[PDB]
Parts: structure tokens; C-alpha cells; sequence
RNA sequence: GGGAAAUUAGGUGCGCUUGGCGUUUUAGUACUCUGGAAACAGAAUCUACUAAAACAAGGCAAAAUGCCGUGUUUAUCUCGUCAACUUGUUGGCGAGAU
DNA sequence: ATTTGAATAGGCAAGCCAAGCGCACCTAATTTCCCGT
DNA sequence: CTTGCCTATTCAAAT
């Protein structure tokens, strides 16, 4: 409307809270807070990671289906052959001297092939005891392999130690393929394989993709060739946009910089005190292209005159004068004088190119052949293993070969040279933020400021000035300097510049407005709610009205009321459908199927577990029931050694032996896992058709929540749970699935006469017997409980600040005794409305 | 006061390539029980090792260093319009209401 | 008068860590340059 | 740290 206003905002890591003051009298207009969960790194981290293992998979199951198919078709292995009890540790250990049978053959290759060590580690040729570093295991494996191989070492642990696998099982793929070498070089007699199999399988086993390849086809990740990769990575020309920057060390990019720092030097002469053309050519001819590093001393006897006249050269941390070095020609100087090749600037800046561009030594071989240079195969081999050829320089080679000729000749800036030589938008585009590059964090902050802004725009018309306050992670340092906040207001300025509106953007210190809190007296505490972020907000606008121009105006502040709360709603399909553990399950007596748990160290100072089961409820492990033998063997320890936390820890304290198995002659295995019987199993995922002929089932747990439609029936609520499990992608669209849902309403009882009322997501609104929440989820689908949190404060707070000791969660049950749920909604700011539902559930989700 | 480049040292993000594990099932062997002079047969499925297989539910693809599936954007409803495939819905744009 | 069912309180558990690579951007120190308060 | 979901405990209503 008409009236004038400033905008205060204060940014922060979950809300934006926002502040809105009349121009005139600094009376409070509106003030809201608009909250969001928190951009954590992790979350993406978490979906590449997967992503990654993935794969790490897949291309083992792959491999090892190519071998396979290799077996087949020299017919070593059939659909019909026994690979069942084939031990091949001491098949391998066999088949490096004697003949193995077809099948001993097939379980050895397929076994090697299934495991096949590292390929990317070096020694390092020392010990720390450190289990967990592939390093240090490596090298302690690689001294174990001096006169063996890898099986035979795998081999004699398995029967010295009883075991293989673990932490100690880290070997290098070369010591694999040395083996494979060896046993194909005995078979190779007793089996019909030619050189083609030999080479084949050896591919297979060494081989895998470089970062420089990334994934097959078909892949959104994936990339043609290594141009395509890097073009798609480098940065882009200061000058001359949509051209891709030079590579740091070009000869052109390199002898740019000399220049520059020839031309700052200012010299105490008779004549002019910059140096001349014919001199700075003299000095590159006879300094940088003679010298690797260029020291003061050599430029001074150029010249002829005393190094201390020299002033205005750049210098190291230590106190050296520094200057540019040229590197690629002096690299291929080094390898061949030819003044053909090194006095010719256009191929040493392809040289480079290439150099940076390619990564393996065979594909810059090829690259540098196809270049039809004067270089000689014996040069191209020496180039080609070349190193620190990384990086960008900041221009193209565009901008640079445009402007050489002027910092030759003219001693210019180069800023000086290039100096020498939106208006269709409504709105603030949300676009601008992801042109430059910030914490994920942050970015999820400012692209909510941007929606806020626009959405007081609209509503309230232009702003007189605009103020911001980022959260941190009488003195005259209020201006903020992050590079964040410098951005976002170069964002805004550039906005309301192009289209010409009259807007003051501005910005005040984090400190700043605590210290006008405490100077007004007005204590800051989460405690009281999110309000704190908005009265935040109102204060950061008034220091305005101190930057123009008190009890009165603060009395207004603080004893405002009418704040408003925006809280965002997720509805992103295909999140985390469930948790990642399985589970076992049994029947135990009274015929509960139930989750089997297991304890695992057992031998630790400080762990009650096992005790605590065991005079609770021995009847739990299922031991008790299977090895009675070895439950009264352990129920002797512990009333032993009751006293103590643990019993087996003193048990392996004062004897020196871990519990064995029940045997009549001392031969038990150690124990270190018991099974016991858990909760009972009610709302799973079942994976059971994964293990053919599984006994017990096998399940997943955590059914995580997609959403909830409320359906009203004969006067009575009820629900049902869209599980993330219920919604499938097809082709540019998500389905819930519609059997998954009619069977939901079926053992929900929900009538084919039942009014649907509305569908729930995480953080919707809901108003059940007339007091407003927002939705967290589905506590008990069986019982019909929704968990639910409150809207200006946390539940939690609220009992806190009250000093109550109840749980501090919100749990509603939806059934006969529920009189009215009604879904409500805010926009942006937090205006509050009753909102319609379409005449039923959506199935489609084209977003 | 603001912006820019170079050098050295560190950090952050996006993406890629690998390795050993971990969870779980089936089998084998050891441990237990029963029978047998013994080999061994059966029972039990508990404790341990080894192999093979699965590991967000799934979806493509078809001999392939094969590919995708946990991120980002995301108040609601109506009308107009363009589009989409699911053929009456839900996306973009515009307008209105809540 | 005792037993059965609802509601509230109480509590548990959730995949991991080591090796390598590209590019982008930030900070700090030092020197120089270009615009202006 | 939050959330999906089970267990156990306490009080009121029905046989
Ligand atoms: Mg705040």
C-alpha cells in the first residue's frame, strides 16, 4: 500500500525472519519468520557416497559374470557342474604346481577375480601398529610375500589363525596378477587355453575404469571423451565470456606475467625510470629464457646498473625477490635445444595444452603425434613424461594474445588496457544466487531470502531501504565482510539498479545487534521461541531509523504480538525409503515371530548387557534353548565374577582365555556374538525372496513416511500411511502405486462411501479438535497416532521453559472420539489460511 | 573505502575411480546329541571359520572397462492458456480467491 | 469386586573407513595495479 | 539429533 517502509532481514542457518516499520513513525507494520531444515553437506555427501558403492558392486557382480562366460565358452564350466565345497585357497595353493580339476579351476579363477586387491598404493615402509591403514598393511603384507605368493600366505594363516578374511586381507592387485600368472602358466598344460583366454582373464582381473573415464553410456554423470571432461570443468574468461581460460602454464600465459612484473619495477635513473621496450626484450631474451628462476642480481647486470635502485618487485614470505618463471620453455629446452621448436610460441602453448589437458603418458604420446609438429618421436617419449602441468590462468588466450603487444611496448596495467580497448524481469530470479558458488548451507538461506523479499514486494509494494543480517556461523566496524554477504547485496544493488527502482540495500554487523539489545535492555533467549529471530529482524530495521535520525519505539517492539510463523513443507518423492541393517527373525515358544538381536563385545570393561539379560531373562538367548551345555558353562562365570560390570571382562582379565563353546575335550570355538530374542516384528519390509530357501524371514526396518490422507467415514476420521515404498518412478513422473493404497484402506476399514478430507506431509498443518499443529508423521499406523510438533516454539522448549519433565514429543491419536481435522496453510510470510482439497488423492507427481 | 592479478601455504564444494570390511541367507566343516567296534547315518541350528549369493524397494539393458535409484528446487484451491502422458489428470505461464 | 482395553510414559536404535584423482571457489601473508571516500 | 515404532505401566469401564 501507499505507505513507505523498511525491510529488516535476519538470515540465519534455518530461518529468515523478516521485519517490516513504517517509514515514518518506526511503528511495527508486520514481522514473520519463515523456517527451513538446515542444508547440511552431509545429505549429499550421504547420496554420492551410495552412489559410489553402488557401483563399487556392480562392476564387481559384472567382472565376475565375465569370467563366467569366459569358463563357459572355453567350456571349463557348464550350467550343470559342483562348485560347492571347492576350498580355493587350497586350490590356488594347488594349481601352482599340480593339475586342478575343471571345477577346482573354475572356484580358483572366479575366487581371484571376486577379490583383487589395490592398485594406487605405494609403500611406505613403516610400522605404528596401526590396523585400520591399507598402507601400513600393505607394506606389512608386501615384506610377508617376499618368497611367496598371495595364496600360500592366505593359506597358512587360514590354518595357523583359523581365519582369512578381516583387516589383514589388503593386498596389491600385482601381487594377485602374479599368482593368476603362474597358475594359468601350469593349466595351461593340462587344460585346453590358448594365449587369447590367458590375456583375456589377465584383463579382467587387473582391469578398471581411471577418474578421467567416470561411468558407461548412458550415465547423466558420464562424459564422451577427456575434452568434453575438462571443457566441461574449466572455468570461463574474465573478458571474453563463453571462452574457456588459458591453462596456468602456457607459454603465452607465462610470458603475460613476466611482463607484468617487469613493468611494475620502478628504477632510479637518469633516464626514464620504467623500463624500455629493447630492455625488457633484452631481459626475457637473456634472463628468463636462460635462467629457470630469475633472481634481482641478473636483471641488474642486464640493465648495468646496482640492484638497490630497483625498486617494486614482488617478494616471498622469507624476504627473496620473486619473479615469473617461464616453465615450459625451459622443460622442453632441457629435453632438446632446437631453436625450431622453443622460439615458437604457438606449438609451446599446445605442448601445454595437451600436457594439462590429457593424464595418462600413452594418451599424450597419441595426442602429440597428431599435433604434425618437427618433434621427434625420442622428444615427443621425454614430453610426454612431464609433470605439474595443472590449472588455469585467469584470462583466455583470446584476451592475453590481444593485449601482448601493449604490455611490450606500453608499461600499462593490464586493467588499463582492457578499459582502453535483467531489465525484462518482475522479480527478484532466484537464478542469480547459483551463479556464484557458496556453502550449501548458505545457498539454501539466500534462495529463501530472495522468495521472502518478493513476497513483501508484492504484498507491501517497494521497500525505502532493505537491511540484512547473516548469523556467525559504538565501534565503527558495522559494514560485513564475508564473502556471502558481500554477494547477496551485489546481487540485490545489480537488480534494482537495472531496473531503476529507488531501493537502499544495506547491511550491519552479527555483533552489532546484541549490543543495541543490551544497551536497550532487552535479553535475547531461544527460549521464548523462533520470535527471538523476527524481534531480531524489527531491531536490525530501527538501527536504520539511528542511521537517520529511545523507550517509545522499543516499548513497541517488544510488546508487539502478532508474529507469523511459515514453517516449509517437503514433498519430495524418492527420499530414503527404509533403514539399511537386516534382520533375522524366529518364532519363539508362545509363536511370536521376533526380530533376533545379537551382543557383541562381550569382553569390555565397562558393558552390563549380557549381565543385565541374563538375570532379567535368561530365557531370552537363544542358547538357553540350543547349547544348554554352554549357558551353564557361562552362568557359572557370572555368578563368579558378579561383582564386576562384565564377568567375562574379569574372566579375561584373570585367566587370559576367551569363553569357548561347550566340548568333552577342550575344542569349542571361542564365543564373541550371542543371539537373543528382540521385539516383536509388526511393521517391516520383507527381503526374504532374496535368500533362496531362508528358514526364518529376513526383513528391513524404519517404513519411512511419504504422507498421510485423512479420509472422514459415517462421522468417524481415519487415515491411512503413504509409505515412500507406496511411490515409483516412471518415465518423468512419480505413481503412488495403487494396489499398495486400496490395500491400505482395506485393513484401515475405509468404506467405498468415505470423504476424502486432505493429504499431510512433513510440516503441513493440521487443526484436530481445534488446536493447530504441524505434521511430523505417522507414529503408529496400527494404533493411528500422528506425531505432531507446535508452530511458535518446539515442544520441547515449551516444556522446558514450564520446568516439566514429561517426554518431549506430541502424539495425537485420529479414531471415533476425533471431532474435526481441517488442513490450513501459509504462504511465504506466514499468513494463515483454511485451505480446500481437491475430490481425491493425487497419484501423479510430474515435480 | 571498493575491485583485480601473481606467488606461497591451507581450507571448502561438485564430480569421478578403487579397496578391505559390516549386515543376512544357503551350504560345508568344526562344536553338541543319538546310534554304531569303526567308517559313517540321523537329530539339533546353537557357537566358529570358509565359500557362494543379496544389501536402500525397484527399474533399464542384453556378452558390455554396460546404466539409473537416499541431493537440490517444493503453501493450497479455482479459472484461462500452453503442454505432458497417465486421456482426465498435473506441470509451466497468467489471473483470482483462500 | 476383578479383569480387560485405552492412553500415556519410557526407551531403543539408526552401515564403515581407508586409498587416489580432476575442476571450481574461499581465506591468510606479500607485492603491484585499477576505481573513488 | 530426530524419528519410527515397540514395550510396559497405570487407570477406568465392563462382565
Ligand atoms: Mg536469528
Amino acid at each position: 500500500m501507499k505507505r513507505n517502509y523498511i525491510l529488516g532481514l535476519d538470515i540465519g542457518i534455518t530461518s529468515v525472519g523478516y521485519g517490516i516499520i513504517d517509514y515514518e513513525t518506526r511503528d511495527v507494520i508486520d514481522a514473520g519468520v519463515r523456517l527451513f531444515k538446515e542444508a547440511n553437506v552431509e545429505n549429499n555427501e550421504g547420496r554420492r557416497s551410495k552412489r559410489g558403492a553402488r557401483r563399487l558392486k556392480r562392476r564387481r557382480r559384472h567382472r565376475i559374470q565375465r569370467v563366467k562366460k569366459l569358463l563357459f565358452d572355453y567350456n571349463l564350466l557348464t550350467d550343470h557342474s559342483e562348485l560347492s565345497g571347492i576350498n580355493p585357497y587350497e586350490a590356488r595353493v594347488k594349481g601352482l604346481s599340480q593339475k586342478l580339476s575343471e571345477e577346482e579351476f573354475s572356484a580358483a579363477l572366479l575366487h581371484l577375480a571376486k577379490r583383487r586387491g589395490v592398485h594406487n598404493v605405494n609403500e611406505v615402509e613403516e610400522d605404528t601398529g596401526n590396523e585400520l591403514s591399507t598402507k601400513e598393511q600393505i607394506s606389512r603384507n608386501s615384506k610377508a610375500l617376499e618368497e611367496k605368493y598371495v595364496a600360500e600366505l592366505q593359506l597358512e594363516r587360514l590354518k595357523k589363525d583359523g581365519e582369512v578374511r578381516g583387516s589383514i586381507n589388503r593386498f596389491k592387485t600385482s601381487d594377485y596378477v602374479k599368482e593368476a600368472k603362474q597358475l594359468l602358466k601350469v593349466q595351461k598344460a593340462y587344460h585346453q587355453l590358448d594365449q587369447s583366454f590367458i590375456d583375456t582373464y589377465i584383463d579382467l582381473l587387473e582391469t578398471r575404469r581411471t577418474y578421467y573415464e567416470g561411468p558407461g553410456e548412458g550415465s547423466p554423470f558420464g562424459w564422451k571423451d577427456i575434452k568434453e571432461w575438462y571443457e566441461m570443468l574449466m572455468g570461463h574468461c574474465t573478458y571474453f565470456p563463453e571462452e574457456l581460460r588459458s591453462v596456468k602454464y602456457a607459454y603465452n600465459a607465462d610470458l603475460y606475467n613476466a611482463l607484468n612484473d617487469l613493468n611494475n619495477l620502478v628504477i632510479t635513473r637518469d633516464e626514464n625510470e620504467k623500463l624500455e621496450y629493447y630492455e625488457k626484450f633484452q631481459i626475457i631474451e637473456n634472463v628468463f629464457k636462460q635462467k629457470k628462476k630469475p633472481t634481482l642480481k641478473q636483471i641488474a647486470k642486464e640493465i648495468l646498473v646496482n640492484e638497490e635502485d630497483i625498486k617494486g618487485y614482488r617478494v616471498t614470505s622469507t624476504g627473496k625477490p620473486e619473479f615469473t618463471n617461464l616453465k615450459v620453455y625451459h622443460d622442453i629446452k632441457d629435453i632438446t635445444a632446437r631453436k625450431e621448436i622453443i622460439e615458437n610460441a604457438e606449438l609451446l602453448d599446445q605442448i601445454a595444452k595437451i600436457l594439462t589437458i590429457y593424464q595418462s603418458s600413452e594418451d599424450i604420446q597419441e595426442e602429440l603425434t597428431n599435433l604434425n609438429s618437427e618433434l621427434t618421436q625420442e622428444e615427443i617419449e621425454q614430453i610426454s613424461n612431464l609433470k605439474g602441468y595443472t590449472g588455469t590462468h585467469n584470462l583466455s588466450l583470446k584476451a592475453i594474445n590481444l593485449i601482448l603487444d601493449e604490455l611490450w611496448h606500453t608499461n600499462d596495467a593490464q586493467i588499463a588496457i582492457f578499459n582502453a580497448l535483467l531489465s525484462q524481469q518482475k522479480e527478484i530470479p532466484t537464478t542469480l544466487v547459483d551463479d556464484f558458488i557458496l556453502s550449501p548451507v548458505v545457498k539454501r538461506s539466500f534462495i529463501q531470502s530472495i522468495k521472502v523479499i518478493n513476497a513483501i514486494i508484492k504484498k507491501y509494494g517497494l521497500p525505502n531501504d532493505i537491511i540484512i543480517e547473516l548469523a556467525r556461523e559504538i565501534n565503527r566496524n558495522l559494514v560485513d565482510t564475508r564473502y556471502a554477504t558481500r554477494g547477496l547485496m551485489n546481487l540485490l544493488r545489480s537488480y534494482f539498479r537495472v531496473n531503476n527502482l529507488d531501493v537502499k540495500v544495506k547491511s550491519i554487523n552479527g555483533g552489532f545487534t546484541s549490543f543495541l539489545r543490551r544497551k536497550w535492555k532487552f535479553k535475547k533467549e531461544r527460549n521464548k521461541g523462533y520470535k527471538h529471530h523476527a524481534e531480531d529482524a524489527l531491531i536490525i530495521a530501527n538501527a536504520d531509523f539511528i542511521f537517520k535520525e529511545t523507550p517509545h519505539q522499543i516499548k513497541h517492539i517488544k510488546d508487539f504480538k502478532d508474529y507469523k510463523y511459515s514453517h516449509r513443507v517437503d514433498k519430495k518423492p524418492n527420499r530414503k525409503l527404509i533403514n539399511d541393517t537386516l534382520y533375522s527373525t524366529r518364532k519363539d515358544d508362545k509363536g511370536n515371530t521376533r526380530i533376533v538381536n545379537n551382543l557383541n563385545g562381550l569382553y569390555d570393561k565397562d558393558n552390563d548387557k549380557l549381565k543385565k539379560l541374563i538375570n532379567k531373562s535368561p530365557e531370552k538367548l537363544l542358547m538357553y534353548h540350543h547349547d544348554p551345555q554352554t549357558y551353564q558353562k557361562l552362568k557359572l562365570i557370572m555368578e563368579q565374577y558378579g561383582d564386576e560390570k562384565n564377568p567375562l571382562y574379569k574372566y579375561y582379565e584373570e585367566t587370559g582365555n576367551y569363553l569357548t563353546k561347550y566340548s568333552k575335550k577342550d575344542n569349542g570355538p571361542v564365543i564373541k556374538k550371542i543371539k537373543y530374542y528382540g521385539n516383536k516384528l509388526n511393521a517391516h519390509l520383507d527381503i526374504t525372496d532374496d535368500y533362496p530357501n531362508s528358514r526364518n524371514k529376513v526383513v528391513k526396518l524404519s517404513l519411512k513416511p511419504y504422507r498421510f490422507d485423512v479420509y472422514l467415514d459415517n462421522g468417524v476420521y481415519k487415515f491411512v500411511k503413504v509409505n515412500n515404498l507406496d511411490v515409483i518412478k516412471k518415465e518423468n513422473y512419480y505413481e503412488v502405486n495403487s494396489k499398495c493404497y486400496e490395500e491400505a484402506k482395506k485393513l484401515k476399514k475405509i468404506s467405498n462411501q468415505a470423504e476424502f478430507i486432505a493429504s499431510f506431509y512433513r510440516n503441513d498443518l493440521i487443526k484436530i479438535n481445534g488446536e493447530l499443529y504441524r505434521v511430523i508423521g505417522v507414529a503408529s499406523d496400527l494404533l493411528n497416532a500422528i506425531e505432531v510438533n507446535m508452530i511458535d516454539i518446539t515442544y520441547r522448549e515449551y516444556l522446558e521453559n514450564m520446568n516439566d519433565k514429561r517426554p518431549p514429543r506430541i502424539f495425537k491419536t485420529i479414531s471415533s472420539k476425533t471431532q474435526s481435522i481441517k488442513k490450513y496453510s501459509t504462504d511465504i510470510l506466514g499468513n494463515l489460511y483454511e485451505v480446500k482439497s481437491k475430490k481425491h488423492p493425487q497419484i501423479i507427481k510430474k515435480g
